[PDB]
């Protein structure tokens, strides 16, 4: 059996720790709650500089209302699916797949893939 | 909270499900215990047909010794991370980056990537 919640705690760290893709969890209002090794080292900020971030700092998305209008689509339960221009800590530029997800409780869960 | 059981595991299903690579789970005999919905649409399997599958039989190592010898070195304590080719039964074929992994619980999580 596998329909448990301990195997799945087990499966989602073992995914988190080792996935080749960024992970990301955010609350509802896009704080960003964890990162994994992979976007940490992709992105340039370590976990702790990654955790005073909010959503819409790394595709400077803030200003233009990006950052606000795509979390209302994701908290309203639309899934996203965009491809968007982010900056490293150092300022080198990426394309990323940015996908994201509401989980039960109202946070997300977001992929960051090249 | 981030770190408790009743987060881990929702995450681990909304993961599994909303993943673009391919996630597997395995017993340590190498029965395919469950199989998210990348993989399945990847190969054009249903998960109750690739449920029938054993490791090995998909990548041609079963005559090899690749299935049981990689198997072994995973149960070990030894990451699997390598490509195989795919042969699937209606005559596709594609190649993957698989990466495997051994549970807690003494089965192994695999996640397979295009290459």
């Amino acid at each position: 059996g596998t329909e448990n919640l301990y195997f799945q705690s087990n499966a989602y760290r073992a995914l988190f720790e080792h996935a080749i893709d960024g992970i990301f969890i955010m609350d509802a209002e896009g704080h960003y709650l964890d990162v994994n090794p992979a976007i940490c080292s992709a992105i340039g900020y370590t976990r702790d500089e990654f955790l005073a971030l909010d959503w819409g700092v790394l595709s400077r998305g803030v200003d233009s209302g990006w950052a606000a209008a795509s979390l209302a689509r994701i908290v309203g339960g639309e899934p996203l699916r965009e491809e968007r221009t982010v900056w490293t800590r150092n300022g080198d530029q990426l394309t990323v797949e940015l996908s994201a997800h509401l989980l039960p409780d109202g946070k997300i869960l977001g992929i960051a893939r090249d």
